[PDB]
């Protein structure tokens, strides 16, 4: 009865952080169009990803192209979705003692004031690790934990000696990207 | 009493997958030295990891250098190891009509004889995702999802129509290189 | 004269595996083979994984799965290929001789001198920076030094400063190109 | 004459943050200032974030926090650095005119042609080979086409077929050089 003539897609371009979502609208022409069905896809699904209306969920840093193509014409319009990377800020969760930081993708556990310091942690269902950390070589330990993606599930405890003698922490989860603490 | 002249790592290389592991040995020379201790590290830690007792776990691929230092002398020994990337075959976990494909490190959802095929899964404690999955143009459906890490745990289900009208399948758990399921 | 519309499209093969930099063509069949307007676009769905060209020659750019498309120009018919991209196999290739060289294995290279008081390594990865290293000593005169995480065509320019005893001494500059240098399997 | 042993080492900066291809220098301070042996030997517990120089030259090849320990030759004294390194700034820089070229977007290209009925793509990544592609028509005239995760020092030569309208043209070859060649903020 009225066939569609165009589409676009408002907003044109979007950033979002991995985990974060942005809502993109097809606009089919005329107003009073019969079919107004879209389909939405993406060239750079590793990035982003799209559901059948069009909510965009970043994935991975990158830039990636999102389309509403017309079940009616087949016209097609993009948008640009830049997904970021994550703030380059440091996240203290722990006391003055134990605990770790979160400094983009990787995490930072520490122990000051100890003889000696060794960390048990599991990433997701992944095994049991277990590690000594690194002497500063003042009294204090560090060990990085590398390239957490976002929902990365963290179990850890610590092994140390602050001097009254060796003592185990309780089992602690860390989420990434949705455990939050003090900035540095 | 007795002072280290030396120290050798056995095995002197090693291949593990990642989530694999493999125990390496120092031997202290003379037999009856009077100190004995080592430190194991590592130079490339996001390769592998060492415990504080010399046992290497794969943790991406990669070749990395892992030593042995006495305590006493500071005498060095290393061994190589290379973490492999996972098989290239085709693990199929699901029936006629659907499941996944583990392909290496991505995972290949399909759906066979639809109208239709939507995924829903969440990645870790990361977000539900929903997407229609693609057609391959002959009534079957797919959707790959990129880049799993050893322990992942993904939970999904389908919303197809196989002919009769729309149904969700229940909720249904895969663990990276853990779940099993038969080779294509 | 008549239009003959499009009615479908099959694309052949319907899978296939690559590695990186790698091609394998595809290829749309309309029907009917009559059809007027035989034009296809292709598209790909993970495009870090795998690029499409205008004539559907896929090649490999990353490990992982995905799904290259063509599209009828006519009647918007679609049909889907899966294209794995695989990783390199778990072989060991030496590059040099028994004194000093490279070992490709899978997409890190082992760096070696056999015989020597120390060893230094002097290298650059395609335009970046010149990086010095002091290589690791295994504790028997030898020594190594990983170089990770290379894609294909990365241009590695190196050279050694070594001393197998008499005295220390710079080698020549050599050129490896990651996924075309070849040499012997270990 | 006496031999004066070495008591300690610290390290200073005790932490730093460089970008990809950036350096940072380290400096061990042996304890007594008058110890015979000054000597250090520098490591990293993770090579595929930062490289050290023999000399405590740290430079960052790829994102992520990593310590650097400098060791002193007599009685191996320790003292540790945390090095961590960036990922780009959250910004974009237009290379070209108002017609073609392509925006850096951390470390994705995202080429660019404004006015015409098509518009292809023609690249290659170092040694790499020749990629073609058709870039995706936004809707309105204007094409645009991803590359994705680029490493600093990558070389790309590329150069665009397209037409504004009269007839078809190639554009010259091009260089871009990731994280060298620079361009105006947008
Ligand atoms: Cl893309
Ligand atoms: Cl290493
Ligand atoms: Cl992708
Ligand atoms: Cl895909
Ligand atoms: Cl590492
Ligand atoms: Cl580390």
């Amino acid at each position: 009865n009225v066939p569609v003539t165009g589409v676009t897609v408002n907003p044109t371009t979007a950033q979002v952080e991995v985990g974060q979502s942005v809502q993109l609208n097809a606009s089919v022409a005329p107003s009073n169009a019969t079919n107004k069905q879209v389909t939405w896809s993406v060239s750079g699904s590793s990035i982003a990803s799209v559901s059948p209306n069009g909510l965009v969920t970043g994935l991975a840093q990158g830039t990636t192209t999102v389309t509403a193509t017309t079940a009616d014409g087949n016209k097609a319009a993009s948008a640009t979705i830049t997904v970021a990377p994550a703030p380059s800020t440091v996240i203290v969760i722990g006391d003055e003692v134990k605990g770790l930081k979160k400094i983009g993708d990787d995490l930072l556990f520490y122990v000051n004031g100890a003889t000696f310091a060794d960390l048990h942690y599991k990433v997701n269902n992944g095994g049991q690790l277990n590690v000594a950390m690194a002497p500063t070589g003042n009294g204090n330990y560090t060990y990085p934990v590398h390239n957490l993606k976002h929902g990365d599930t963290v179990e850890y405890f610590f092994t140390y000696n602050p001097g009254q003698g060796a003592l185990d922490t309780p089992w602690q989860t860390y989420v990434h990207g949705v455990t939050q603490g003090t900035p540095e």
